[PDB]
């Protein structure tokens, strides 16, 4: 069937934003998974996991009696598609049960993991997510084999569909870096926003940089990717080898004895793939990598065995039965045991990988502090293990359950607990009086309170106007924020809020974060109002002010908008045309395609263009709330053009006189060229749309001050 | 970005159940367009419609200076999408302002009707549709021309996103037939659900077969495109020759001078497209079709020239300036007027196709007729350009306005007034219990109702079980209906229903189409009770019965259900897998993928499957309404393999033992395979479930019974 998609495969695609409706989703409009989770029996759904760990099924025998160590691998995978540059994958939404990760490469066999835990979710049903289950189940895994965690937090609700993500543009699984669709360039230069070296591999090439069996080049690699999905030298050392202390990869025979990965398989391979002729195709003869390596003498029990192996033999390269390069110990003794067979014994062996932490020099001293100081390594590995499984969750109000950690974590951007009693209606409206009388422009108030706002992101619920981290470096100093701008800004409300708190009694005060976004509110009642409209917007306290020392500023500079087409904004020159831009920041935002429409139009009307720029600002009455942006653009009386100066950027002129009305954007012009986006356009400027339009906008501008308001949920 | 799409090109599409959704609309959820329809001035809107015919834009010029032609020819366009076999396309979605429609070559220049209309549209706004607006339009045009219409209804909402219907495989606009996707084989048979001979095209290929230009070959596809789009001959001719009395075809020089279609154009264009090099690129030097033809000596004015052209000429064929064939009058002086130069006329011209008028032996009979009775074609033409543009508006309950006509027609498949007081609560409670002592089963109750109402399709609001047409020709006869249990069964329910009506006072009486739905309830009700559940079905009377001579047995052969995986029924053997016809199916009776879930799980238990086959059966307890059909399904003690004797039939087997537990066909093993649909069939298979999908199951049921009823909305 040809699709729009075959005749136009350069159209940008709204669909992204129409996912996750009340259509796909199975449970009724009111299912409140936190409430579900917390009347579970947590303790009796991990005394059923830890059971299920030496239970072994025929269909898939657990290697060494135990199936801990696949799950740790699973586990693992489901966080480890995580990118800190859009904070994309990762374990939050239990995505690696749809395509395309149910059958990615590096996800083989992790059909037979999840498939073992079905009776296990069968049993408790809606109370625990798959999401959670898998994340739970690696950590039962870790506990039942002498493993101490940090904790476990409940709360990451399930999805129904596949998540859009752009994993990379190769059309072939696992391609050689340098072909036609290369995600390389420069010196080995990884294209953001992408975290992983191949396509459908988690973060690198088990065999070295495009199969090169280099340990250190291989280790410029992990360096790279592990930064990129937020993880350091100490973190990224204890968790590989804190994995590897563990069960064992799977290589018995040749690759081309495997078939097709689930999404290909047949209707009878109901959900599960990569059937293997080899032999029996499963336990002793299993093939997922094609590695043959089984890194410690106890593979089902937490030991110190992986560094001693790595520093106490030296390392022969060698070859796998399916043909992979791994690496054997000169000289050594059978001391490793057979999965299956118990009168076998088998020399120690290692990945190119593992060798990277004895052969890079700053992972060299990391690694023999770990093996001279086991418990400095299992403190590490239990907290990088926290870490990698809770990263994309948000902030710590959304944490559910009875194993919550207690500690606060510098990469959870905490925020201070409120222990006072809050404003009420009538403060806040003094509060908006007194804004509005300092002599603060709507432009200045909206700009700053969207600035504060629209740094979250709803693929990993970081960001948003909670904490006033926009007065703080480094998002005081980011060039969309307008530096000089908004410090004048905040230095007014800072002297609004000192004042508003001293006069108070009983301990009510206001804290800055909170009224940054009320002035917002009431520049936009402002702008109402100066267009003849009398609006209330809604506005919920309750945020507090996190301090420059509870803020990591190197984790803080992926959330910089490097493309806001809300302020028209682009900081320089990119591949991607800033239309495509836009859908994904509206994405991000949790937008839909008329709510990305209506804020669009508004914010343009209202001055929050970057700089004061005119491009698209479609009004004589700036700072009024109207429709005018739709009225404008719509308009068949100019025509549009590109300057010579610059391709994206357009002028409009009176197409029967040739005068200069208006110039815009890519931004701005898609509107009223995307047969979609024209279509809501013309909604709102039609002559009876000024209500619907306010409202609209009024709507969606306090949908976007609280999407961080995890402790309003 | 690499998508799920190109890795698994062939794996089944759930997005098409999810279109549609409260996200992508502009308007909020309890908008209601037949309200804010109602209250249009329809009258000033015919005014200023009127008063846009002859104001001519320059970027757009009006031919004769009236674009009546021009929109004459939008409007049938919007409407000649339409295809009998499913009921998709056609105008009542508007469809032709998204992709790919409005991108469609035959659809050339229909962007500038569509601009022109955008001031009328912006001052009215959401109380006339674009859909409506477009035939309204055409309406206007005819009438300020001379012609008087049979009528008009309002009521087509508008949609927010592409209709997602498979217009073909091939790749290539216009590609010709015999290429690797050929809509064509065996003796020129066009492939079901087709109704067009090319992509991008609206019927036929105005130079012929092909570009062949034989109007006796061209009447041949004429004939059978026209029945596919549900108009016989007589309709056919008038409608063609109706036309073709107005306006003029655009071919003033070579093809190559037409840039991209709008889906393709820069952003510049502002949704405009096919922008012309040819000298001014508009008005006299047009190019939309490359024809260029004028039909008759006043193109702006109702005349019965048309015929008086076509049988006092004889005809040859020339070649328009863009190289295109088309038909000259032999001898004839120029008398046809110029569009822009009152100094020019031309010769008489025709199209390969409007002299399959004259050739083709039965259309030159209908022809005649009309061109030696004038006042015959008027209202044949009047009357096939109402059908032709209300053919998929459903039930005349759903018309709109001062202007429907009054006459009710054959082809909207009348349901009779109800005339008398409808059965209450406790005449309900009472006529179930007589339904359920006189023996019939569950299996019989629920397949019955199922037969009666799955019918529907909401693509042209055909289809059923309002009317009870289920007892009369052709749908008694239908196999997938199980004809010799359906009479027994529709005996027993006249039993019934003639002793209760026999019983009554005051005029009371219940009829049989209500009889048939309450009578499924009944079953639904009784299989919750055989399952230890106390549930209520709802039910809705005021259904009526139509009669066979209301009900055309020729437009109701394609409602005929040749698959139905909802009753694990396929006719014979199709080149698309029975797992997509199933989609397909739950998508025209618009079925989100949980309800088609929840669904065929339900009837599978229910005995719903023709000829009580047990393929997907997977209870021990059949006609009690279980969630055992999922539980089982999603049982790893079940290994699945393909039979020997047929492919498409599974038998599930233990597997430790080897022993036969179940047999399936695809349909029931895709909600085991498919990772969206097993995800959802894993919420109702669990253990905390039965209720839930008892109950969505009760809503499912009651839905599908009541999506004809908009008697009552
Ligand atoms: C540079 C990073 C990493 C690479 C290249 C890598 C590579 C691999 C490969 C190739 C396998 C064998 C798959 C199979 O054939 O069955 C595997 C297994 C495994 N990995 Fe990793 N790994 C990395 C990091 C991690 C991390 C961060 C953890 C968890 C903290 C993890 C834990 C495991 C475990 C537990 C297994 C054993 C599975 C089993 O017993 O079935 N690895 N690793
Ligand atoms: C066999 C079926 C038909 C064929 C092949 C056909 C073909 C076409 C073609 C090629 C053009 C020229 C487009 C352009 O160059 O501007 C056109 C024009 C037009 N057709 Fe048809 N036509 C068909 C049926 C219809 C029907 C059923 C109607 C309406 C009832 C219709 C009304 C018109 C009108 C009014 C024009 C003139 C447009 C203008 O003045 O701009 N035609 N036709
Ligand atoms: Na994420
Ligand atoms: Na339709």
């Amino acid at each position: 069937g040809t699709s729009n998609r075959d005749w136009w495969p350069n159209q940008l695609d709204l669909s992204i934003l129409h996912r996750h409706s009340s259509l796909s989703d199975p449970m009724g409009k009111d299912f409140n998974y936190a409430q579900a989770f917390e009347k579970l029996d947590l303790a009796a759904v991990k005394r059923d996991l830890h059971a299920l760990m030496t239970t072994s099924q025929d269909w898939w025998p657990a290697d060494f009696g135990h199936y801990g160590g696949l799950f740790i691998r699973m586990a693992w995978h489901s966080a480890g598609t995580y990118r800190t540059a859009d904070g994309r994958g990762g374990a939050g939404e239990g995505q690696q049960r749809f395509a395309p990760l149910n059958s990615w490469p590096e996800n083989a066999n992790l059909d037979k993991a999840r498939r073992l835990l079905w009776p296990i979710k069968q049993k408790y049903g809606r109370a625990i997510s798959w999401a959670d289950l898998l994340i739970l189940t690696g950590n039962v895994a870790l506990e039942s084999m002498g493993f101490k965690t940090f904790g476990f937090a409940g709360g990451r609700a399930d999805t129904w569909e596949p998540e859009d993500v752009y994993w990379g543009s190769e059309k072939i699984w696992l391609e050689l870096s340098g072909g036609p669709n290369s995600r390389y360039s420069g010196d080995r230069q990884l294209e953001n926003p992408l975290a992983a070296v191949q396509m459908g591999l988690i973060y690198v090439n088990p065999e070295g940089p495009d199969g090169n069996p280099d340990p250190v080049a291989a280790a410029r690699d992990i360096r790279d990717t592990f930064a990129r999905m937020a993880m350091n030298d100490e973190e990224t050392v204890a968790l590989i080898a804190g994995g590897h202390t563990f069960g064992k990869t799977h290589g018995a025979g040749p690759a081309s004895n495997v078939g097709a990965e689930p999404e290909a398989a047949g209707i009878e391979a109901q959900g599960l793939g990569w059937k293997s002729a080899y032999r029996t195709g499963k336990g002793a003869d299993a093939i997922t990598s094609g590695l043959e390596v089984t890194w410690t003498t106890t593979p089902t029990q937490w030991s110190h065995n992986f560094f001693e192996n790595l520093f106490g033999y030296e390392w022969e390269l060698t070859k796998s039965p399916a043909g992979a390069h791994q690496w054997v110990a000169k000289g050594a003794d059978a001391v490793i045991p057979d999965a299956f067979d118990p009168s076998k014994k088998h020399r120690p062996t290692m990945l190119t990988t593992d060798l990277s932490l004895r052969f890079d020099p700053a992972y060299e001293k990391i690694s023999r502090r770990f093996h001279e100081n086991p418990e400095q390594f299992a403190d590490a590995f239990a907290r990088a293990w926290f870490k990698l499984t809770h990263r994309d969750m948000g902030p710590r109000a959304r944490y559910l359950g009875p194993e919550v950690p207690a500690e606060v974590l510098l990469w959870q951007d905490p925020i201070p607990a409120v222990d006072h009693p809050l404003i009420d209606a009538a403060d806040a409206a003094e509060l908006k009086a007194k804004v509005l009388a300092s002599g603060l422009t709507v432009s200045q108030l909206v700009s700053t309170a969207w600035a504060a706002a629209s740094t979250f992101r709803g693929s990993d619920k970081r960001g948003g106007a909670n904490g006033a981290r926009i007065r703080l470096a480094p998002q005081k100093d980011w060039e969309a924020n307008q530096p000089e701008q908004l410090a004048a800004v905040l230095e007014t409300l800072e002297a609004i809020r000192t004042a508003f708190n001293g006069a108070q009694r009983g301990g009510k005060q206001v804290s800055l974060a909170d009224l940054i976004v009320l002035a917002g509110c009431a520049g936009v009642e402002q702008a109402a109002k100066n267009a003849g409209h009398a609006v209330t917007v809604p506005f919920a306290p309750g945020r507090a002010d996190a301090s420059q020392e509870q803020t990591d500023v190197e984790s803080m500079a992926v959330l910089e908008p490097v493309a806001d087409g809300f302020r028209n904004y682009l900081k320089g020159k990119y591949r991607v045309p800033a239309e495509v831009l836009l859908v994904d920041k509206a994405q991000l935002l949790t937008l839909s395609a008329p709510e990305m429409t209506v804020l669009l139009g508004g914010l343009r009307v209202l001055g929050a263009n970057v700089g004061q720029s005119r491009h698209g600002v479609f009004t004589a009455r700036e700072q009024a709330l109207t429709n005018d942006f739709f009225v404008n653009l719509l308009d068949m009386g100019t025509e549009w053009k590109p300057t010579a100066a610059d391709a994206d950027v357009f002028e409009g002129r009176d197409r029967a006189t040739g005068e200069l009305k208006w110039t815009g954007t890519r931004v701005d012009l898609v509107f009223g060229s995307h047969s979609q986006l024209r279509a809501l356009a013309e909604v709102y400027g039609s002559a009876d749309a000024q209500e619907k339009f306010v409202r609209d906008f009024v709507a969606v501008w306090n949908k976007v001050m609280n999407l961080d308001r995890f402790d309003l949920a």
